């Protein structure tokens, strides 16, 4: 009732330590190993120097072996900064004798920050991303530059492109190379989308089209500080790549996750069958993620998720372009070994009450959700009329997660400031109220689909099968967990529920 | 304990009834009189039909005279939508004879609503503004859209010998369009260019408007060109917002100098932005919003009136960026009130060189209504690290019940500033899931060498306005104390002693 030790059972977190951001993401395919590396200061639950690549291993994306720091700076002063892994199939490097099988030859492109310098070196690894080995004595890459960082390295058909921040000039540079060793700069992407304070985080990389052409390429870019809730968020931009530009097709701005704890998002250099587009986030914000109530460890990831572009408007009259989201976990083992409640085609109103009562709560469910807004005469636009699922929980049941849909606001909402835990109520970052404007899935029924994953302090909002998303995290008391979702609305009839099934994870 | 009558004292409010965004925005310079319409609902304080153009007059945009409703569609099902207005000085409408003053030839251009259409329509006025007739019995600019709104024309002085147009921006809403038609007459108009896909284009495109702007040069041309686009549903906080473009017209086209994205005001309550026909220097350009969100609008606690507007602010383009390592352009804002008037006829208070430890403001015969300055820079602790909430708070608190308060401030660790807003009795504001309690925003220092944070506000009744770094990031927000409770005390805080120096702290209430 201070701290909220709950820690999550199917993100990622550090045994111990600060966790701040995705690196050096790739997979194994000789050992089906993932690989998810990330800042890691072990020393402390705050950010701090030496800082390291902790790294940590995963079959299923869902389950996680976490080896702690593996790749460092070399001094006590310096930081292992942020970057990527390639894997040099080719031997471009030279760092590989014919002992080390290609889909194994990993070499990490990352940011030493010094003093005043923040340059790219690489280290390759010769134990499949366990340790690894500093190129030369120097930089690959050194531009007398105090903010410039976060490569992010592809193989384009051929040479290496690497996508760095020169964050303070909100440039994305690009840089070439054959051999990941001698780079030459190439184009300067600048002032696009919503800048904020600095562009961090740059990835570039080709996403399959679902349209109503096959690929299309996305720059992803993160923000800190300057997100338009606070602090930090993650943008991306539609396009093509000529080999040494990145043109948008439009002048818009689209983020990626609409709620307030998503960062940083990487991309895996490779996937099993090459062509789907995987990442990961750090799930919280710059602003509070430092004073979290958690310990020992501090940051938490977002699951993995699918990226895929689709034809998409947020109104029936138009047309434009979106990155939908699909969660990947392990859905067969999860879904086997967990048990769920539903309902079905229910007209919520006060005299037919429903709720649903948890079996030996876990904190970690999962729901889907159908509905629709039959209307009612009683209702107009000088009231809230909302249905609200009331998330209680089992040792403190005034401890909730309410999230819901109203008419007049035309929203989703969550409020996340129904808590003991003072961090909530004492930092005034961590706002207490959220909005995401779902659409319908079919404007001729007007139907809402939402898929949330609910673990502990975080959750996750998937509305209209991921078109939109909203990433959030709660803190609840300790050992208080989601063990009644309790279904509301103060206009009968007004709502109708078509289906809603919950499934507790079993972890 | 219900509903929050608090009127607010220097934003127009309409008598009673429902108010929504600014329309036909124009200066009388004969009479010298600022007129105002407004979309306006008076059988009711929730939008609905018939819809009205409420009609106000000022002489320093800070008192208001409300005439009520002047511009209406004719029918009762129907709805007069939001427009613009235009002196048709060389009267190209061929609608004034010459008594009429050029000054005054004022037309209207609006959108009528009726069933499934929406198309443009004028209307003009021969008594300066205050009635108005419907010209010809049918629209002038109609698509068979149902979704074609909000025209903002100005006239656009050709070069060469080449004659000159008006200039319309109008919403095609759903499809996220600007569109730009030229008109000789204000009568036949013809399409020039297509503003698609720019920006934040959230559910709708609303309320355009192309205008030209000074610019302050201080970098490594006089003017730029500023486009507003109004978003609803579909904000980054939910519901309204407003954006704005910087770039050039070349007479036809509307072409950005970036894709940025801009927002001009970071707070919630701050939409469907109208900048006035003309000015009295007739080179600054003065916008008014209106001060809510469509999320819970229809929904505040205030009867018998639901809607407030801004303050009117001049908009100047600036240099800026938001690190002292680079270079860009920002909308400048600087709210233009009656100063001399608010503040000679109110009160002061100060404070100087003041580092804040574990000091008070008692405001003498409360109005609710009041301006203040503040100057801070932040010291450094042994006792602040990653890991805590080192803020710098100020709490207004109210007279009469004093748990009822605003709480702003900036916090090191979060590096900006911070509003909340949900210290209330007032049902509404813990009811209502999208009233956000906690707003903030990245203010800038002043100066990168001294760490300087400069901040003005504005807190009138209910409504409260914020400018950083002399205007360059503005913040606008409503908050609902409970009936006859406005700002009492301002009480001065901070966890760590010595942390925050408040170099200045210039309070005036106004006696209005
Ligand atoms: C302005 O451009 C927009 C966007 O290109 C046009 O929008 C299209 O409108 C049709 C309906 O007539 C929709 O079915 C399409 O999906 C819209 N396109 C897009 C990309 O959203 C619009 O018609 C244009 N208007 C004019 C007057 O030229
Ligand atoms: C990439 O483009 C940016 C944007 O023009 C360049 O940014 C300038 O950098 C200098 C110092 O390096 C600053 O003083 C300027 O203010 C920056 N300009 C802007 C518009 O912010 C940047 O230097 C370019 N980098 C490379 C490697 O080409
Ligand atoms: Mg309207």
């Amino acid at each position: 009732t201070t701290f909220s030790l709950n820690r999550p059972s199917v993100h990622f977190t550090p045994s111990h330590g600060w966790m701040n951001d995705p690196n050096g993401l790739w997979y194994d395919a000789k050992e089906e190993d993932w690989h998810l590396y990330y800042q890691y200061n072990p020393a402390a639950t705050i950010w701090g120097t030496p800082l390291y690549w902790g790294h940590a291993v995963s079959k299923d994306l869902t389950s996680w072996t976490d080896y702690g720091a593996s790749l460092g700076p070399g001094s006590d002063d310096a930081g292992a900064f942020s970057g990527s892994m390639v894997i040099d199939y080719n031997n471009t490097s030279g760092f590989f004798n014919s002992s080390v099988d290609p889909r194994q030859r990993a070499v990490a492109v990352w940011t030493l920050s010094k003093g005043p310098s923040q340059a790219q070196h690489i280290s390759y690894s010769l134990d499949g991303g366990y340790t690894f080995q500093h190129y030369s004595d120097n930089a690959v890459l050194d531009i007398n530059s105090s903010n410039f960082r976060d490569p992010k390295v592809f193989w384009h058909e051929g040479r290496w492109i690497m996508a760095v921040a020169e964050s303070q000039v909100f440039s994305v540079l690009f840089y070439s190379s054959p051999n990941l060793k001698n780079w030459t700069l190439e184009s300067n992407f600048t002032h696009h989308g919503w800048t904020g304070t600095q562009y961090e985080c740059p990835g570039l990389v080709k996403v399959p089209y679902d349209s109503v052409p096959d690929s299309a390429w996305v720059l992803f870019v993160s923000i800190n500080p300057g997100g338009p809730l606070g602090g930090s968020v993650t943008q991306y931009f539609v396009g093509d790549f000529n080999g040494t530009h990145f043109t948008p097709i439009d002048d818009q701005t689209r983020f990626l996750d609409m709620g307030k704890d998503y960062y940083a998002l990487q991309t895996f250099f490779n996937t099993p069958n090459e062509k789907d587009v995987y990442g990961i986030a750090w799930a919280s914000n710059w602003q509070y993620a430092q004073q979290a109530p958690t310990d020992p460890w501090r940051s938490s990831m977002s699951l993995v998720r699918q990226f895929t572009l689709k034809d998409f408007s947020t109104n029936p009259n138009s047309a434009d372009v979106v990155l939908n989201s699909q969660p990947v976990l392990n859905y067969d083992a999860l879904r086997k070994n967990g048990t769920t409640y539903s309902i079905t085609n229910y007209t919520v109103t006060s005299e037919n009450g429903k709720k649903i009562k948890l079996d030996n709560p876990s904190g970690s469910l999962e729901f889907h959700l159908e509905y629709v807004f039959n209307g009612s005469p009683d209702i107009k636009s000088n009231v809230f009329a909302d249905l609200s699922l009331y998330f209680k929980g089992n040792n403190d049941d005034n401890e909730y997660l309410r999230l819901g849909y109203e008419t007049n606001g035309g929203a989703f909402f969550l409020d996340r400031g129904h808590t003991k835990i003072p961090f909530v109520k004492e930092n005034l970052f961590f706002n207490h109220q959220l909005a995401v404007t779902n659409p319908v899935s079919n404007y001729t029924t007007n139907v809402f689909d939402v898929y949330g994953v609910i673990d502990k302090n975080i959750i996750e909002l998937y509305f209209d099968n991921g078109n939109v998303v909203s990433t959030n995290t709660f803190f609840f008391s300790t050992n208080n967990v989601i063990g009644e979702i309790d279904i509301k609305s103060p206009y009968d009839k007004a709502y109708t529920i078509n289906s809603f099934n919950v499934t507790q994870f079993n972890v």
